[PDB]
């Protein structure tokens, strides 16, 4: 194992911090820590040999909860092994306030940059499913000086437009307040600009939760804007494969991700 410490930062409780020695913590205790933590908490997994780069993962969970294992802590060993500091974001549920994702991503990026400059030579964000909405929002609708340096998207939602969005997530995000005039201000795919960072995008063509055209058309619009892309659509595997071994393409897509990270 190449992960040393776990530092938990409570963004909405005076940035209160707790630190654990990972060599003394097993997976069952680790699960309890992330489950018991309040919303708006960052879990920072530090490396034995850090290379100065960090990723903030925004898990999926349909704006009901966060998938803190399969789209969270289960990636920690994989990232820290490469010297990449790995941060799982237990973000807040919006509960009808659609500006909560923007508020959470801006604060998470700001705090990570402030507390860990040594790990922010490159600071990227990762997002799975509706977590990819937070990830792509951070890459498009934040100011250039706040945007992350790279973005990793797993079966992301990239729009609130009817054509692409996940309707239960949109309803949880807006309550009854969604209207089509709000589409542009809340759709990252509509805000790709020259500052938008290089992207890694992966999904399965048989995804029955979120149309894989989310990732495909996001990548297509990035490419048209001359933003470098690494795009991988597998024919099968469904939504939410995360780190599961049951995904028949697990080794293939992780090998793609590892090669991509090395060439950043």
């Amino acid at each position: 194992s190449h992960m040393k410490k776990l530092i938990c930062i409570s963004l909405y409780e005076d940035l209160s911090m707790t630190t654990y020695d990972l060599s003394k913590v097993d997976n069952a205790e680790l699960i309890g820590i992330v489950e018991n933590a309040s919303e708006g908490t960052l879990f920072v997994f530090t490396c034995d040999r850090p290379n100065g780069s960090s990723v903030i993962m925004c898990p999926g969970g349909g704006f009901l909860k966060t998938n803190l294992e399969n789209e969270g802590i289960d990636f920690a060993e994989w990232f820290t092994k490469l010297g990449i500091t790995y941060i799982v974001f237990k973000y807040r549920m919006p509960h009808g306030n659609p500006d909560v994702p923007e508020q959470d991503t801006r604060l998470a990026l700001k705090v990570v940059r402030e507390k860990f400059p040594e790990f922010c030579d490159k600071l990227g964000v990762m997002g799975a499913s509706i977590g990819g909405y937070l990830a792509t929002f951070s890459a498009t609708l934040l100011p250039d000086d706040e945007k992350p340096d790279f973005q990793i998207l797993m079966y992301p939602v990239v729009s609130v437009d009817d054509r692409l969005t996940h309707f239960p997530c949109r309803e949880r995000m807006f309550g009854h307040s969604y209207s089509p005039d709000k589409m542009e201000q809340y759709s990252p795919i509509e805000h790709i600009t020259s500052g938008t960072p290089a992207a890694f995008i992966v999904a399965a063509a048989d995804d029955a939760v979120v149309s894989p055209l989310n990732g495909i058309m996001y990548a297509a619009r990035l490419q048209k804007a001359d933003i470098p892309i690494s795009l991988h659509i597998y024919p099968a595997g469904g939504h939410g494969f995360g780190y599961n071994d049951s995904f028949v393409y697990k080794q293939e897509w992780l090998q793609e991700l590892g090669e991509w990270l090395a060439k950043l």
